[PDB]
């Protein structure tokens, strides 16, 4: 009931055993295994050679090479494309087909760590109460992972391919360490959310993936496509002197600056933004016709077999909310009609006067009875949280039902507060943070964690939440177009956690009376 040396394509691993409670379960621990070639700047990912002897997989290693918080300096390398694997172990004997679990990071596709935050994504929780098999990894973000010229001198989506490479790797080497490698599930929240999303979407991943969960991101979202990505890349040429004349000569060009140059080149302010978050995101996915061949609401025939999850919290617009409209947080300051107004309109730029002004009144409709400030901070919080998550992933929803041939589908929406649910809310608790750091947490808390494990991993082992090794609150029904079910996940769950139809005026808002306005110029 133990690994030891596992052979894996490159030679073997060693890890390190860690008992659990006392009758002698434990857990194997391998970090830092790498899957991919040491990168090399804008160029795609390429395998890795092979080591004699035993590579010792003990601690984990360098993320790759990002801006700092205060974007004055970088950390992380370009020796970055490594995995690290939780697989739980059983009294009796070593554990065999397991489900596998690949974790993608979030970080609006400019920051990140297969560890995380801090660590947030320690496998371990997940894997020995799910009974699962949990990966981690790194792969390239910012500039290095998205810069792109739009056509094949730079074509960008270096991150993307990173991905697919663990991924790829999981699949031919994971029975080794006694995994089912035909039931492999991605799971991932926020850009790692997109990217799972996208990873099912992509032709590359043809029979490499089971099933998919999104935790608060699409492919669908509007933050996730780049659809200029020309002006950005002039936009770091310039800063970096590259000329900008020619395509070809800017991406050469672009290929040998200093990746630590190419990284600090543009940053995002916090302080004065004259549009909203939205409009800087930059170095994101692109439509390349090669690992994204068209617009990603095209290629759901791609997931017709991959069971997916998709879902968002409560409030997960709420820290954009406060960053667009900062008297979100100070209760000095009113919102006021005119800065609402504001907002609306430089989301909707496209439709013009009208299109503003239809969703400012459809917004607004409950001002008029009682015009509190709650109510109306609230209402700015919901609109980011519907344009930003909640429509995209219902338009996923649907259109991943309509393509289904065996795949099934599943809505969620996250509200367990700790302080409704914030972005990024449902990570520690998919993560078990309120088992493995109790103190931290209160009882309610492992009482989410012990529910989302359950149906998170229960549907990693059989494409079903409701099904597997672990008991779950309420019966989680499967999507359909007439149902439109999700389950609302909180403190307190019983039948009626199941529900329909979420926001769904302003879903229709979205998808039929806003799209039929005519565009302008
Ligand atoms: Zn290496
Ligand atoms: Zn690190
Ligand atoms: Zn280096
Ligand atoms: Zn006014
Ligand atoms: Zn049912």
């Amino acid at each position: 009931s133990k690994l030891g040396a596992v052979y894996t394509e490159g030679g073997f691993v060693e890890g390190v055993n860690k008992k659990l409670g006392l009758l002698g379960d434990s857990v194997d621990i391998f970090k830092g295994i790498p899957f991919a070639a040491p990168t090399k700047a804008l160029e795609n990912p390429q395998p890795h050679p092979g080591w004699q002897g035993t590579l010792k997989a003990k601690n984990f290693k360098k993320r790759c090479l990002q801006a700092t918080i205060t974007q004055d300096s970088t950390y992380g390398d370009e020796d970055c494309l490594y995995l690290n694997i939780w697989v739980p172990q059983g009294r009796k004997q070593v554990s065999r087909d397991l489900p596998v679990m690949i974790w993608i990071y979030g970080g609006a596709f400019l920051m990140g760590s297969g560890h995380g935050a801090n660590y947030l994504y320690d496998g371990e929780e997940i894997a020995t109460r799910g009974n699962v098999i949990v990966v981690t990894f790194n792969y390239r973000v910012g500039p290095l992972g998205f810069l792109s010229t739009g056509d094949a001198n730079l074509p960008g989506n270096y991150g993307l391919r990173d991905q697919h490479m663990a991924i790829a790797w999981v699949k031919r080497n994971i029975a080794a360490f006694g995994g089912d490698p035909d039931n492999i599930t991605l799971f991932g929240e926020s850009a790692g959310g997109a990217s799972v999303s996208l990873q099912t979407l992509s032709p590359y991943n043809k029979g490499l993936i089971r099933r998919a969960i999104s935790q608060s991101g699409v492919a669908l979202s509007p933050w996730v496509i780049q659809k200029n990505p020309l002006f950005w890349a002039k936009k770091v040429a310039e800063k970096v002197g590259c000329p900008v004349g020619d395509a070809a000569r800017m991406a050469q060009c672009l290929k040998v600056t200093d990746p630590r140059a190419l990284t600090l080149a543009y940053k995002v302010p916090l302080a004065g933004l004259e549009y909203p978050m939205l409009h800087y995101v930059g170095f994101v996915p692109v439509i390349d016709g090669d690992f994204i061949p068209d617009d990603p609401i095209n290629l759901y025939a791609n997931a017709a077999d991959i069971d997916y999850i998709a879902g968002t919290n409560n409030m997960d617009g709420h820290i954009f909310a406060s960053i667009d409209m900062p008297a979100i947080n100070k209760g000095n300051k009113k919102v006021t009609e005119e800065d609402f107004y504001k907002l609306v309109s430089e989301f909707t730029i496209t439709k013009g006067l009208r299109g503003a002004k239809t969703t400012f009144d459809v917004y607004t409709e409950s001002w008029a009875q009682d015009p509190s400030q709650e109510n109306k901070k609230k209402t700015v919080v919901d609109f980011e949280t519907d344009v930003l998550f909640l429509v995209p992933t219902e338009i996923a929803l649907a259109q991943h039902r309509a393509n289904a041939k065996s795949a099934k589908t599943y809505a969620y929406l996250f509200s367990h507060p700790s302080r409704g649910a914030d972005h990024a809310d449902d990570i520690q608790y998919v993560f078990g943070k309120p088992f493995a750091t109790p103190t931290g947490y209160r009882p309610q808390d492992r009482t989410v964690s012990k529910a989302m494990i359950a149906y998170w991993t229960n549907f990693a082992k059989t494409g079903d939440p409701n099904m597997g090794d672990s008991a779950v609150p309420t019966h989680w029904e499967p999507y359909t177009t007439e149902n439109s079910g999700y389950l609302e996940i909180t403190k307190k769950m019983g039948s009626s956690s199941m529900k329909r139809s979420l926001r769904t005026n302003f879903l229709r808002y979205w998808t039929l009376t806003y799209l039929a306005l005519p565009t302008v110029t």
